[PDB]
């Protein structure tokens, strides 16, 4: 028995429906009773911020129900200020017990077109992060099933509590799954995209950039998934599995890269094509303003039973034991939360 509180559609011949997703979400009564919105096929050019608990979106199909907007971190607002990375997100989840099912969420910032612009072009953006989906510090228990997330740099920003991604597609280039959240991915395709602007022999991107606090048990956990190249033009050994993001953070003694953001990315039973070379380092600014490098060997970067041509076992790619792997079950990673759909 499944019923919808609101329906969104492009058609006026459809009937008693909302024309925008934002209107349907806003129509929800104040409170925390479940509110479920059906979104009929179409491309909805909208930016959304979810602040109501227990809100659920269901698209007609992943292929055909699309929420999309184009915003880069370096895109300017009316007051002349930049949106910033967090501010660039197409969808922002700042509530508990959110779910989205059978829909695509895109940031349509045309990264390749931007990079192709002449260096003297004033419209060429340097701050090229363009987030599709952002789960904030206020988000916990966010569930995404049969969802496609589209972007280049910084596609998925997972902060705050626990999120679960199931039967998913996520595409991107540089740090396309990043943040300090507990984010579990099961049976998703992680799609590394072609970079026309990267020279032969240089790195095209990094799947993950975790900023997991050292005291937090789980960061980014990827299980039973596929790490795939977008095309045969994506070179061998062009993508890192992860690099350690130590976010610029305001402390009592200044603003600098967080020393305690010692990120975790763990891959279990995941296929990898040969575009994967292994893990990588990442730079930030220290308390004195100097460049500081954070190394993968000092980070919580692990694999368990990877397979496919990108799945090499060396001293630079630490492996879990069977006993250690058992600590990364859904039950342990998500704790007392069982992700459920309405
Ligand atoms: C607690 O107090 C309150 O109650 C306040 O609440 C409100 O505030 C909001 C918000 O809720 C709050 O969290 C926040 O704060 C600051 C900051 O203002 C904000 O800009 C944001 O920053 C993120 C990130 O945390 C930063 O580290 C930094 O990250 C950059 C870069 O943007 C990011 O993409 C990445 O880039 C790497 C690499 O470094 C780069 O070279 C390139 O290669 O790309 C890489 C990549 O793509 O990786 C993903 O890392 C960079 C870095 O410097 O490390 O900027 C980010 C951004 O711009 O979004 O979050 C900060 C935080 O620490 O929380 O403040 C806001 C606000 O005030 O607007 C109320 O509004 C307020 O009044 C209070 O009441």
């Amino acid at each position: 028995a499944t019923t919808y509180n609101a329906v969104v559609s492009k058609s006026s011949s459809d009937g008693k429906t909302f024309k925008t997703i934002a209107d349907a979400i806003a129509s929800a009564p104040a409170g925390s009773t479940p509110f479920v919105i059906l979104i009929k096929n179409g491309v909805y050019n909208e930016r959304l911020t979810i602040t109501r608990n227990n809100l659920h979106l269901k698209g007609e199909s992943r292929n055909g129900a699309v929420i999309a907007a184009a915003t880069a971190a370096g895109t300017l607002k009316s007051d002349g200020s930049k949106w910033g990375t967090a501010g660039s997100s197409t969808i922002t989840i700042s509530a508990k017990d959110f779910s989205a099912q059978s829909l695509t969420i895109r940031n349509d910032f045309d990264f390749p077109a931007n990079q192709a612009k002449s260096d003297s072009d004033s419209s060429k953006i340097k701050d090229t992060q363009a987030v599709a989906l952002y789960v904030t510090k206020s988000g916990d228990r966010a569930y995404f099933k049969d969802v496609s997330l589209v972007g280049y740099q910084a596609t998925l920003y997972v902060s705050g509590g626990r999120s679960f991604f199931s039967d998913c597609r996520i595409s991107g280039t540089v740090d396309f799954i990043f943040g300090d959240g507990t984010a579990l991915f099961n049976n998703c395709d992680l799609v590394s995209r072609y970079r026309a602007d990267v020279k032969s022999g240089n790195v095209s991107g990094y799947l993950t950039a975790p900023s997991t606090n050292i005291n937090q048990k789980y960061g980014l956990v990827i299980t039973n998934s596929r790490v795939i190249r977008e095309s045969d033009s994506v070179p061998a050994k062009s993508y890192g599995l992860g690099r350690p993001w130590h976010p610029t953070t305001t402390f009592s003694d200044g603003r600098y890269a967080d020393p305690n953001a010692i990120g975790q990315t763990v891959f279990l039973n995941t296929s990898m094509d040969n575009h994967i070379y292994g893990w990588d380092k990442m730079s930030g600014k220290d308390k004195n303003g100097n460049t500081i490098w954070f190394n993968p060997e000092d980070s919580r970067f692990f694999e368990y039973k990877s397979y496919g041509a990108g799945a090499t076992v060396s001293k630079d790619r630490r492996q879990l034991t069977d006993a250690q792997a058992a600590e990364y079950t859904q039950s342990k990673v998500l704790g007392d939360w069982t992700p459920t759909l309405p």
